[PDB]
């Protein structure tokens, strides 16, 4: 362990900066999400960075700590239970469930992170089953990542199945990642893709989903950053004609109005408030102007009944449908 204490020697208004705000995927290239404590150390002492950049890795160490941390305050009680289940006679039906008081819930790790792509594609899904009569899928979906963050973090509370079932979630998000429905070889799961020359920029994809002559049909897009992926759709008719966002780092807004979905897209990737074009790093068309690397049209009957892993029948739909708790 000379890379922690090495870690420890050299570890400053730049780092605060970077530890806050200057995240370190994005601005340390090279941190993965899926990194241990161990190999972000290594990174960080390994290579050659800015006081912002080791702020941030700061804060990659730190944060996983702190969920540990709050986890070991079950720990005295899980070793007792475990030196005496453990030892002399055989007890098939010695269990634990713990109740820890506080549990620190990271989404953007141990698994959970590195999947902007699968969730994109999952909520527009979602959406083309919302526009087909079904209610409430793709919060659910949302929902079924919280529930599935607390089961793993604290197992013991939870069956073997939904265990599993937490598990089979995160496998299955990996899955998309790892066969990408863009890059396949079999069907096509797309109508159009948007790049290069036709690239558009946030005020094209507001006008793409809040096209009037688009009434009455569904409309799906994923919105690509060079590292990010983000998804945005229309649904329903007339007055129930719907508009809808959604960044896996943020959440999901819809408006019935056209002229709010088209301020809120623009203040959230505008300087004017949220600035996002900038930290998502979009490049920028001939005129200057923040512009998506691809905006990927969908036929979401198609990826609504894409396979991603060889040899399992389960669609897209079905990944939607996976539970995380023991049925009813």
């Amino acid at each position: 362990e000379k890379d922690f204490k090495r870690y420890g020697d050299a570890l400053t208004k730049d780092f605060l900066n970077g530890y806050k705000n200057d995240h370190a995927k994005e601005i340390v290239d090279g941190f993965r999400s899926d990194m241990s404590i161990k190999q972000l150390v290594d990174l960080f002492v390994k290579g050659s960075w800015s006081a912002e950049q080791k702020g941030a890795l700061a804060w990659e160490i730190e944060s996983r700590a702190l969920k540990v941390t709050f986890q070991n305050k079950s720990e005295k009680y899980n070793r007792l239970f475990r030196e005496i289940a453990s030892a002399g006679v055989v007890d098939a039906k010695a269990t634990e469930q713990l109740a820890p008081q506080l549990m620190l819930l990271n989404l953007s790790n141990d698994g959970f992170g590195g999947r902007s792509d699968p969730l994109s594609k999952l909520v527009l899904v979602a959406k083309q089953l919302e526009n087909d009569g079904q209610v409430g899928v793709a919060r659910q979906l949302l929902e079924k990542m919280y529930s599935a963050a607390a089961v793993l973090s604290n197992p013991t509370l939870y069956s073997d199945s939904e265990n599993a079932n937490a598990s089979k979630l995160l496998s299955s998000l990996a899955a998309i990642h790892a066969k990408n429905p863009m890059h396949d070889t079999s069907m096509k799961v797309w109508q159009e893709k948007l790049e290069g020359k036709q690239a558009l920029t946030v005020n094209g994809v507001v006008e793409k989903i809040t096209d009037a002559s688009a009434n009455g049909k569904p409309v799906l897009l994923e919105l690509d950053a060079p590292g990010h992926a983000m998804a945005a759709w229309a649904k329903g008719s007339g007055d129930d004609r719907v508009y809808g966002f959604y960044d896996p780092n943020a959440g999901i807004v819809e408006f019935s109005s056209a002229e709010k979905f088209g301020d809120y897209l623009t203040r959230f990737f505008g300087k004017s408030d949220l600035n996002m074009a900038q930290s998502y790093k979009l490049g920028k068309n001939d005129a200057g102007e923040a512009i998506f690397n691809r905006v990927v049209v969908m036929d979401g009957n198609t990826l609504a009944s894409y396979k991603p892993t060889f040899g399992d029948k389960t669609t897209m739909q079905g990944i939607l449908d996976l539970p995380v708790f023991d049925a009813t």
